[PDB]
């Protein structure tokens, strides 16, 4: 198992935390971006 012992573990606190919401972020959606 896996289940917090005091509060949690893991898991987001306002909704995830360095996950993208859409689909990324600063990756590359065609090809690279500014390197």
């Amino acid at each position: 198992w896996g289940q917090p012992h005091g509060g949690g573990w893991g898991q987001p606190h306002g909704g995830g935390w360095g996950q993208p919401h859409g689909g990324g972020w600063g990756q590359p959606h065609g090809g690279g971006w500014g390197q």
